[PDB]
């Protein structure tokens, strides 16, 4: 699955649930709150190593 | 277990040495990192995970080891983190070898890697031979 | 071939220097982004590599960093024989290909480099390169 | 146990040179066909530790 880390405050928050990866913004959910974050403030990470 | 590592930082000459030990063998890798931060720790872990089958890393509660960038690296690479004496014993041993060889190199980091080599190659098996044997056995027997 | 034989070469992306080492018999690789393509950076890379693996021979082209005095010193101290003059060049291309596949997942080029190293070393044909180097070296003990 | 000497004159390092003699303040070395006296601080005497 995916986890999204994101910024607002320079500390990276998350993991949040990924909902949509847009060109300029990312839609996520973090603790039941829906958030829209700019692409540059989001880090979308897979569990590649399982 | 073949997949268990301990990581910790130690200091010499105002510089930060990040040390990884393969607990079952005593094998070590180390880097002088420019700052004792989560970002530098996370990059080190990604390199380590590409070389060996890193399944669990044990650390103390230093803020670099509990940082979000390290959690991200561990999630990507499939590493489980556990928190809270092998590496602390290993810190002292490495500093001892470093002090024995320090005047042979200009840079502290050169002495650090000389000491790592010396530690890993010393024999009737060395730590470098033991980690390769432990991991290959796990593979060769499913 | 010999379990002790490695090839090293530099490649370049985004204006940065990537130093790559390949264990010829397994395909296993290690890489680092170095700040300058110098003998001193190459020598330091070799000291680290020699501490991890039984490095007996390193094969390179005649790039001035590989023929430098500092690298000679490192190889002398570590017990490494140097030979000069297509495995690593094939590996450079494959590494650059994986980097491109994952590049937008990391801010820093060096982060994507290490992700690509991990991907290459862990992929099974049916052993992975990371399994073959450990299998080859343990058997040769 | 074998030794080679690397040294400066020019900030580029030279060598390997054969170690002829080590004194308290200088090393005497032979780089190809020239014998040189080099201050200790400008020389690195390196053993083939890996062996
Ligand atoms: C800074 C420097 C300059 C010159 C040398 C060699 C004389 C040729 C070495 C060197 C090169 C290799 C070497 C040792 C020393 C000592 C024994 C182990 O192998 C180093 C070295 O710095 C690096 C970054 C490694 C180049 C250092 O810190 O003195
Ligand atoms: C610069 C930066 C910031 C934040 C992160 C994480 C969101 C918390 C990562 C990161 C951390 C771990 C990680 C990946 C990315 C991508 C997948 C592999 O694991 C990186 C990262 O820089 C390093 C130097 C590695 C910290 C980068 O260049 O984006
Ligand atoms: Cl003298
Ligand atoms: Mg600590
Ligand atoms: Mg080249």
């Amino acid at each position: 699955n995916f986890r999204v880390y994101y910024r607002d405050d320079p500390v990276w928050k998350g993991p949040a649930k990924l909902l949509e990866k847009g060109e300029g913004a990312v839609v996520i959910q973090d603790n039941s709150d829906i958030k829209v974050v700019p692409r540059r403030k989001a880090k979308i990470i897979r569990d590649y190593g399982k």
